[PDB]
């Protein structure tokens, strides 16, 4: 089987994407945010706190003839942002692009954080990390891909994300027409849970391109360009005016600015992030100091190549018994 979705940024600047999911009998469809970088599908639901729902559209598990209670099971998770949601366990019938899972486990949220009220456009997160990281308990379920797998034409799934622009998650296969040159294959440890792999290095603009080991996550979840302090330095040292703001949270650039682009190395190979990726726009409504899309990942832990990056490729995930990656041009 295979499965394919448009996925949609939520606003103007690409903060994330959301991809419709059928969950349920008859169907329910929901906005879910596909998270690379986590492993818990859950949703607003019918038992989320009324007043920590603001716009979204709920899963109301009783109005869905295939929906079972996942007795005495819950879930808890916090994000890389300070955001978490929390609540109970249903297995119910979950499709996306045409690609079903029956007894997929659909966690319902009892309690949400305000980041996740304040979104109307996001129903849930779809995650897709390797599901040793999922929160249910005391029973660890598997993620959607984990459930799919070995139905799959091919253990894998495809991010292909837009810039300002719809784009597609396929499931099950590679679509050839989608990318340009060849994919380059790289090796990924799956020991913290994430798609970890190393970068072999990077470049500023048309600067000379340096060799170096840059250990990082594959993560669609994270919407910008997560990187150490000394690399990060150097991108916005090309930008005249731009600065690093306690207050606000990052670097910063005049908006009037025009942005270098960034290259980062697979193996051999270079994906070129252009410029304009790298902007976030003004830091508050009518402001002329712009928020940037390359930050550093000092006091994270770890490396992200989120949204920003990834949006500059075709990125293949690789399920095999060995997991990699892949990254072309498009």
């Amino acid at each position: 089987s295979t499965g394919s979705a448009t996925t949609t940024p939520i606003d103007s600047l690409d903060d994330a994407y959301i991809t419709p999911v059928q969950i349920g009998t008859p169907a329910q469809t929901l906005n879910l945010d596909f998270d690379t970088g986590s492993s818990d599908l859950w949703v607003f639901s019918s038992e989320t706190t009324a007043s920590e729902v603001d716009g979204q559209t709920i899963y109301t598990p009783s109005k869905s003839t295939t929906a079972k209670l996942l007795s005495g099971a819950t879930w808890s998770i916090s994000y890389g942002d300070g955001s978490s949601s929390s609540g109970d366990v249903y297995t119910d019938t979950v499709s996306v692009g045409g690609l079903t899972v029956t007894g997929q486990a659909v966690e319902s949220a009892k309690k949400v954080s305000s980041s996740f009220t304040e979104d109307s456009t996001i129903d849930g997160l779809l995650g897709l990390a390797f599901s040793t990281l999922n929160t249910v308990s005391p029973t660890q379920q598997k993620t959607f891909f984990d459930n799919a797998k070995a139905s799959l034409d091919s253990p894998v799934f495809t991010a292909d994300l837009g810039y300002h622009a719809p784009g597609t998650y396929n499931f099950g296969f590679i679509d050839t027409t989608a990318y340009t040159g060849s994919i380059t294959y790289t090796a990924v440890s799956t020991k913290q849970g994430f798609w970890e792999w190393t970068s072999t290095g990077y470049a500023v603009g048309s600067g000379t391109f340096k060799s170096t080991s840059i250990d990082g996550i594959a993560d669609t979840g994270t919407t910008l360009l997560y990187l150490p302090a000394t690399v990060v330095s150097a991108y916005w040292a090309q930008v005249s005016g731009a600065k690093s703001s306690s207050s606000v949270g990052g670097y910063v650039f005049p908006c009037s600015a025009t942005l270098p682009s960034f290259t980062f190395g697979v193996g051999s190979a270079r994906i070129v992030i252009p410029g304009d990726y790298i902007d976030f726009g003004p830091i508050s409504t009518g402001s002329s100091s712009c928020f940037g899309g390359i930050q550093s990942s000092a006091g994270i832990g770890i490396n992200i190549f989120g949204d920003v990056a990834l949006k500059a490729a075709f990125v293949v995930f690789n399920g095999a018994t060995t997991p990699t990656l892949g990254f072309a041009s498009k």
